[PDB]
Formats: C-alpha cells, structure tokens, sequence
C-alpha cells in the first residue's frame, strides 16, 4: 500500500463545512483538483482507497457517491454495513488502514486518502508516521459550523512546490484560493 495523505479545502476561519455542504459556492476547478489529487495513481493495476467519516459519505450528492475510480471507505460505529453505494466498512481509523494490509486489499490500494471530517483528519494528522496534507487555502473568511484541525507546522513543512499542484493563486466566482503540500515523518 503506498503513501497516507489528507487532502481537503479550508476558509481563512479555518472552515471546512456548514449544513452538511461546503461554506462557499461551488468552485469547478477545485473540485476537478480534489478528483484528479484522490484518483490518479501512479502503480499499474491499483487504485487509490477514499477514507471518510460518515457525515461526509452522506455530504457527497448521490451522483457524485461512491467516489469513482476510488475504492470507498467509510467510518461508523452505528453503521451494520457499508452505505449503498460504498464498498467498505470500519469502526476506527486504525481498523480501516489495517484492512489496507488484508488479502481483500492489499495489492488492489495504490494511495490512502483521508478526505474528512474533522475527526478523521484530527486523528491521522496526529498519529505517528509519513503523511502528507494537501492543502487548498480558500482566501476569505466563510460563516462554517466544521473546522479544520490546527496543523502544526514543527511537525508539517510546507513543501517548496510538488508536480501536479499549481503554485500560484487560483480564482473562481471572484474567490481566490491557492494549493499548498505538507508533509511530516515522525
Ligand atoms: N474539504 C472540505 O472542505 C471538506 C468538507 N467536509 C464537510 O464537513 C462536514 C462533515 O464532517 P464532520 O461533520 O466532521 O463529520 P464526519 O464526516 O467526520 O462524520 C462523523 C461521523 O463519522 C463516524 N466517524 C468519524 N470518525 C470515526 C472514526 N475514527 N471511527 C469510526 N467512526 C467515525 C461517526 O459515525 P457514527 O456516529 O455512525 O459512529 C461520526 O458521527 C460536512 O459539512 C461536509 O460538507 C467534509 C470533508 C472535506
Ligand atoms: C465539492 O466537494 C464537496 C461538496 C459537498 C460536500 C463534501 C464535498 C467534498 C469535499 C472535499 C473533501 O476534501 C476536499 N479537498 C479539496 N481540496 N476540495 C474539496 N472540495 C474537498 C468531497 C467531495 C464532494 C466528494
């Protein structure tokens, strides 16, 4: 199983989230940024495995829902079985990575992407080891009830630039927002 990786979109407030649905208006271009980071996998008959709590599963429209070309994990403790729609199922964080390693998967997952919310994100960002943020800063402030974890920067470098990402600012419906990379190793 290759690399762990966050990837998610944040307000200057630090939001993520408001009412089940993104704080601003849609932005096409950064969602097509959010599909190609999360389904492009460089290792040859492999996929990339989603990992998402289960608000965010149900915050996915249905004709976006599973993630395609994605194997789709979603958390819950009160779930029996995996929404319609998904593919897998687990009870913790440490569960769903551990599976990656089982004969079910374990030659199929290319990357691991965590795409939220906001207590997915906190635990793998604290757990120990190699993991990457990919980060899209959106440059105004939005009314959110999610957050994104605080990200230490002792601990997470923002990397200088990174193939694949644009380095400068981005501008939809007259909001700019810009790509950023972190990665820690402890
Ligand atoms: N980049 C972006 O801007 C992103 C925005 N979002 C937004 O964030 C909001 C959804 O996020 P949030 O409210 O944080 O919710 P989550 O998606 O994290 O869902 C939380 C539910 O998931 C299950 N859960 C979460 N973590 C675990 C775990 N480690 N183990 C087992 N089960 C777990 C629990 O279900 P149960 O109670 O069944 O056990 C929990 O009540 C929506 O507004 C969505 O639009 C989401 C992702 C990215
Ligand atoms: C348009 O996107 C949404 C709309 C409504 C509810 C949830 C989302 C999602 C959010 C993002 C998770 O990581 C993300 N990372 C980035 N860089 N951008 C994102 N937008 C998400 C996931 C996809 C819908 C599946």
């Amino acid at each position: 199983v290759g690399s762990l990786n966050c990837i998610v979109a944040v307000s200057q407030n630090m939001g993520i989230g408001k009412n089940g649905d993104l704080p601003w208006p849609p932005l096409r271009n950064e969602f097509r940024y959010f599909q190609r980071m999360t389904t492009t996998s460089s290792v040859e008959g492999k996929q990339n495995l989603v990992i998402m709590g289960k608000k965010t599963w149900f915050s996915i429209p249905e004709k976006n829902r599973p993630l395609k070309g994605r194997i789709n994990l979603v958390l819950s403790r009160e779930l029996k079985e995996p929404p319609q729609g998904a593919h897998f199922l687990s009870r913790s964080l440490d569960d769903a990575l551990k599976l990656t390693e089982q004969p079910e998967l374990a030659n199929k997952v290319d990357m691991v992407w965590i795409v939220g919310g906001s207590s997915v994100y906190k635990e793998a960002m604290n757990h120990p080891g190699h993991l990457k943020l990919f980060v899209t800063r959106i440059m105004q402030d939005f009314e959110s009830d999610t957050f994104f974890p605080e990200i230490d920067l002792e601990k997470y470098k923002l990397l200088p630039e990174y193939p694949g990402v644009l380095s400068d600012v981005q501008e939809e419906k007259g909001i700019k927002y810009k790509f950023e990379v972190y990665e820690k190793n402890d």
